[PDB]
């Protein structure tokens, strides 16, 4: 489906992925035009695997391409390619300006 | 009440915790059944002076968030001030990799 | 807000050394625990913090507009807010959810 619950007119896609899979998801997701990308270090079962989070937070429409864009750039084939999270954004403010919604 | 506004059939569990609980925490789920936590360090200034905790992310389907809730209390728990908070947040879709698979699958 | 919940995250992405500002700002309007990150922006990258706050319904524009005020210098690269709904707040010790469990009770 499309019509995501809840409704939101903005959703943060939030990928766990393979940290040396971080340029080519990003340059993927520059291929379509999306910019703005957040990259932290986290990490998955003192022994751990490293894996990166990569936030950003889009219009309802792109959200679909998103996916596919971070799919593509982070499938290894491999057990460990990690998950994507689709949460709902309530509203997006740009600091600079104070433009909430669409012009931010 | 377990009708959590808003609705989803996905949640995010982010409990913000001790960072010498990681182990329990992870351990305590584990007996439940459930794995793909996964942690990152945050400093708490609530000089450059600040709390280390961690917080600890897991998604889940919303008839699992009270078993995780109280899975992590019990993890998680020492009595004392500092212990950390739980957030429930709404997850409208979950995305495998490796497969494609999405929602349940 | 839509969606419509009776608490929001407000995450914060800024420079690194609006911290102190941000945070004393806060306090001022009664918003004592923020919780901080550091994340990457776009090997080159731009080093910025995550800030996140979960507040009630009430507080958000209170909020957004605080932290705004701590933030901003007026140069391109000031961060973004975001504002997600959060279904409810749990805290660790107590057990206690909803309106009792949101405020920050730790030592300063």
């Amino acid at each position: 489906s499309s019509d995501y619950i809840p409704d939101s007119k903005f959703y943060k896609v939030e990928a766990i992925v393979r940290p040396w899979r971080i340029q080519q998801v990003s340059s993927a997701l520059l291929k379509i035009g999306i910019r703005g990308v957040t990259v932290s270090d986290v990490r998955g079962f003192d022994k751990f695997v490293a894996k990166v989070k990569m936030e950003i937070v889009v219009k309802k429409d792109q959200v679909e391409s998103v996916i596919n864009t971070i799919i593509e750039g982070a499938r290894t084939g491999e057990i460990g390619d990690g998950k994507i999270f689709v949460l709902p954004v309530s509203d997006v403010i740009r600091v600079r300006t104070g433009e909430r919604g669409e012009k931010a």
